[PDB]
């Protein structure tokens, strides 16, 4: 049976597994599970995913609980021999590595950030301290970037579309004035076409965490190019 | 050429790896990069992971800067057909599933309490919310036992080794009287001889935390073994 995923769009690896979906016209079914209304405690979800949490996708009998799982799990079974998730070792290993460093670091340090500013409200957050600890990813992903276009090398991988998602939330705060080469790399995603995924719940994640946190954005920080706008 | 392990041991994610590596009997070099003393920042280091973390792996020009990366690398390499990373693909991706809860869920949490506690002394935690946070994820680890004795089915995968150097660690503040199928669990890893490579790493973790925190751990919580005492 096709994958179903449980989703709210306004989660960055939500929106990296839509992505893929897009990019290789994956046929998946869709449940809208809203994490604003705390549907993911519902009683069949939870039962499901005892971590709460969004992507969740279930494909037969194997249920995924986690971003990174679901899109090495469709890159396998929907790009058998693809670039996106290559066959050679050592390739494979440092597309893993940045999706890891998605997973350890940049979604940590975005999640810490936007879950105290939903709890806490912005004004009772400390901004200087999210600053710093956010900075510091960009200063990595500038960096990784120094010999190569994409994340983990010439060509598109996942590791471009797991932190393409967590990227753009965090600089819906944070500018990328001093990150060219990051700059450069987000610039060029956005031209993909597998990224209009991203730019519904990019926006809807934007209004949410206005209202809910009671804050703007800073509206000079976020990069959006004349395809995206 | 071999692989080099750059390694603090009161680390869980190094104890996870040096459990693979006792396991497979693998031979690789070691360098200890001691965290208590900021030695992740000496610059040849920083240079070589911008995450300033351990554990790391340089084998070749290939360099891996998570433990879960590592993990399935050295089971690739130095466990080609074997059962700890299987070659089925869905018994694969729920060791990959559960290799990430691990990242994502029960580190995270354990990570957020114990650096707390070297930041702000024992005495400046939140305790409270910590119990909770650490205990949901008990609860969590109670279902992934229902119907199985390893995490990931009737077989040692790497998903246990990456979740036990953690789930001892959280054990050493956290009792696990609630929690009998983890418990047993537990008991059967600490039986398991690969098991010694995460006992010197807890008990200085043990004892470098009681003196930077300032505090005791509850003597009771611990699990210990007869096999382990
Ligand atoms: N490592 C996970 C992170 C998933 C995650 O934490 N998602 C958030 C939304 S961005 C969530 O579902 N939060 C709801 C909750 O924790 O109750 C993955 O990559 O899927
Ligand atoms: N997801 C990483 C986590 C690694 C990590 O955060 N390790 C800690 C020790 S438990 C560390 O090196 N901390 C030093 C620092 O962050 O400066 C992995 O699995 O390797």
């Amino acid at each position: 049976p096709k994958p179903i995923l449980y989703y709210d769009e306004r989660s960055p690896p939500v929106r990296s597994c839509l992505m893929l979906i897009k990019l290789l016209d994956i046929d998946v079914e869709l449940r809208f599970v809203n994490l604003f209304k705390g549907e993911q405690f519902q009683k069949d979800f939870l039962a499901l995913n005892p971590q709460h949490s969004v992507p969740t996708l279930v494909h037969g009998d194997l249920v995924l609980t986690d971003s990174h799982a679901i899109l090495i799990h469709l890159a396998e079974k929907f790009d058998e021999g693809g670039s996106l998730w290559p066959q050679e070792h050592a390739e494979r290993m440092k597309v893993l590595n940045l999706l890891l460093f998605e997973c350890s670091f940049l979604f940590r340090r975005d999640s810490d950030f936007m879950s105290a500013t939903v709890r806490q409200g912005f004004a009772n957050v400390d901004v200087a301290h999210h600053e710093r600890k956010l900075t510091e990813a960009y200063i990595i992903m500038e960096r990784y970037l120094e010999n190569s276009d994409f994340m983990a090398g010439p060509q598109l991988t996942l590791a471009d579309l797991s932190i393409v998602t967590t990227l753009s939330t965090v600089n819906l705060m944070f500018p990328l004035s001093q990150f060219p080469r990051l700059r450069r790399w987000f610039t060029a995603m956005q031209q993909l076409d597998a990224y209009e995924a991203n730019c519904s719940g990019l926006e809807k994640l934007r209004q949410t965490m206005e209202s809910v946190g009671s804050f703007q954005f800073p509206s000079s920080s976020a990069v959006v190019t004349e395809k995206v706008e």
